[PDB]
């Protein structure tokens, strides 16, 4: 979050757009997206399955940032 703090954005936004599903499905999958002011909403940024929702998020962000690296 610092780096689209300090670009002076407001907060991304951060949702999982695949939970859940049957049984052998838990592993999440989630999309983040900036508002670059220059540009606006970035390309939505889809991380890796992974097996806890903290992860998800902060995997996704992980990409975000190099998204963020080209400001």
């Amino acid at each position: 979050n610092d780096i689209c703090l300090r670009k002076n954005w407001p907060m991304p936004s951060y949702r999982c757009v695949k939970e859940g599903g049957p049984a052998h499905a838990k592993r999440f999958t989630f999309g983040v997206r900036v508002n670059t002011s220059d540009r606006g909403w970035t390309d939505e940024c889809i991380g890796e399955p992974m097996p806890s929702v903290k992860k998800a998020k902060d995997s996704a962000a992980v990409l975000l940032l190099e998204l963020l690296n080209k400001t």
